[PDB]
């Protein structure tokens, strides 16, 4: 794979690359579709609207949107002007948003009419920097100030050229949380995007112009982000996008060709997402879908999921590793070989590591801390020197994940070095669980484990010590927390115990927790 010049901006690549196609459809969700010219036209005014209202190059601007054909607009456009967008989880609270734009110091906010009560809590409580308030597909009347996206878009003409930045040059963020502490701000650049569309889009997964791509995976995601913009806009195939929650039956309806007149060819998702579709009774069959290849991410893959997929439409799940901070999948199964219980092989261009406890070898077989080695990776953490230093380290990112390699040069995944937990493919902290129940007055402590389930996916189990003089049912901290967390945070299922295994010091002993 070339490198990308040194002067080049991400959006003027992906639009450059389809004025070959400009009547092929982009992008199609529920209610639109956009032509790779109409998407070009669009992403191009939108550009010149945010620097018409001042948004200067480098700046930030908080781009909070369900999948749908105006957020490429949003995210190209601001890329296309040389501002960066920083895509968030859609799923958040008030709370989260108002310390993101705070952070960020975003200077407007692109949002989804659904989005707007949430977004306007968090401008409310915050010393936020935001100079326009930008509403995709209003649910309510538009307070003074605001503007609809599709005005904003049409009374401005396109901006004539690309912001002339280059390829190490900051593009966009997204944000990932730890254990504690408030989310990271991951630093992208223009590069980035090239290389996992290069490396893992074109090259490892062959993606085509006449394929139709569709992600469960929601475009904020990294996973997603390739998967339904940066891998086929670089290809020129076309997208299939969802505003609502995926769920079996949604996505079936998509696989049938139910919207846009499109059926998809290629599909991606969580393992959860997998085993929630093959225990659908209305699991369509081999001959009414278009799938030819299917591609998952978000938390390990079980071999049973993976081998039930195949007996039943005859397409391997192919299962691989990325993260955050490297943008994209970095080790991976390949679509014509697929090793079940294993993460597959590294993906070229990329270079893996295992290190122990010193920052040593280890011998095949045992496991390591994994380290990546590639080129695109993030710069920094925004604003948080210390986490930086302990992620990024000298042309090597350490990922949180534990692996073994094989001796087939495959290599197993064998949990994480911190305590997160992937639930539902999705990163979720004990810890936050814990917080929450322990405010109900009926609780004294709680302690939050992942336990794999029926399928071996991980789901959080709680261990709740209830107090001594207080009423505390299992129905009524359900109801406590339905309220509270969402949905793929719930325990699957809680424990009422009378004490929690301790330190001499009282901290709990989560792996005695584990180990029954
Ligand atoms: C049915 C289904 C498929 C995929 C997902 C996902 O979160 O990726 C969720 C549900
Ligand atoms: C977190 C992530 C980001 C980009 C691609 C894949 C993943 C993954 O969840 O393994």
């Amino acid at each position: 794979v070339t490198p990308p010049p040194e002067k080049f901006n991400f959006a003027e690549h992906l639009l450059q690359t389809n004025r070959v196609r400009p009547d092929k459809t982009a992008f199609v969700d529920d209610i639109s579709s956009l032509s790779f010219a109409q998407l070009e036209a669009q992403t191009r005014q939108l550009a010149a609207a945010l620097r018409a209202i001042g948004v200067k190059r480098e700046e930030r601007v908080l781009l909070l949107m369900l999948d749908g054909t105006d957020w490429p607009v949003a995210f190209l456009g601001a890329i296309y002007a040389g501002i960066v967008p920083v895509a968030v989880n859609t799923l958040l609270t008030a709370d989260d948003y108002a310390y993101m734009l705070e952070h960020s110091r975003a200077q407007a906010v692109l949002v989804s009419g659904a989005l707007h009560p949430v977004l306007k809590a968090a401008l409310t409580k915050s010393d936020h920097e935001v100079q326009r308030v930008i509403v995709s597909r209003p649910a309510a009347p538009l307070e003074p100030g605001e503007v609809d996206f599709a005005e904003f878009v049409g009374a401005h003409a396109p901006l004539e050229k690309p912001a002339a930045t280059q390829a190490d040059d900051p593009a966009f963020w997204l944000y990932s949380s730890g254990s504690t502490g408030r989310p990271k701000g991951v630093v992208h650049t223009h590069a980035n995007p090239y290389w996992t569309s290069e490396l893992y889009g074109r090259n490892t997964l062959h993606l085509r112009e006449d394929d139709v791509c569709f992600s469960a995976a929601k475009l904020f995601f990294a996973y997603g982000l390739g998967n339904a913009l940066t891998f086929p806009m670089t290809v020129g195939a076309t997208t299939l996008l969802m505003g609502e929650r995926p769920t079996p039956d949604a996505v079936f309806k998509r696989w049938l060709g139910g919207v846009g007149g499109v059926k998809p060819t290629v599909f991606y998702g969580a393992p959860t997402g997998y085993a929630g579709m093959l225990a659908a009774p209305n699991l369509p069959s081999r001959d009414q879908v278009a799938l030819r290849l299917a591609s998952s991410a978000g938390e390990a893959l079980p071999a049973e999921i993976g081998q039930r997929f195949q007996r039943h439409f005859g397409l391997d799940i192919v299962d691989g590793i990325g993260s955050t901070e490297m943008l994209h999948i970095f080790l991976s199964n390949l679509p014509d070989r697929v090793r079940y219980g294993t993460t597959g092989w590294p993906v070229p261009g990329y270079q893996i590591e295992l290190r122990g406890d010193g920052g040593g070898p280890v011998a095949d077989g045992e496991p390591g801390d994994l380290y990546i080695h590639g080129p695109s990776s993030a710069t920094m953490y925004w604003g948080n020197r210390a986490k930086s230093r302990d992620t990024f380290q000298g042309g090597w990112t350490k990922s949180g994940d534990k692996y073994v390699r094989n001796d087939d040069g495959s290599y197993t995944y064998a949990g994480r070095t911190d305590d997160m937990l992937k639930v539902s493919g999705i990163y979720v902290s004990p810890f936050e669980i814990e917080a929450t129940l322990v405010q109900h007055p009926g609780v004294l402590e709680a302690a939050v484990v992942g336990v794999a389930d029926e399928h071996g996916l991980t789901k959080p189990k709680a261990y709740v010590v209830p107090r001594p003089g207080q009423t505390l049912s299992e129905t009524e901290l359900k109801t406590f927390i339905k309220d509270r967390l969402a949905p793929y945070k719930y325990p699957r299922s809680t424990v009422f115990v009378a004490e929690l295994p301790k330190t001499a010091t009282g901290k709990i002993q989560r792996f005695k927790l584990r180990e029954g």
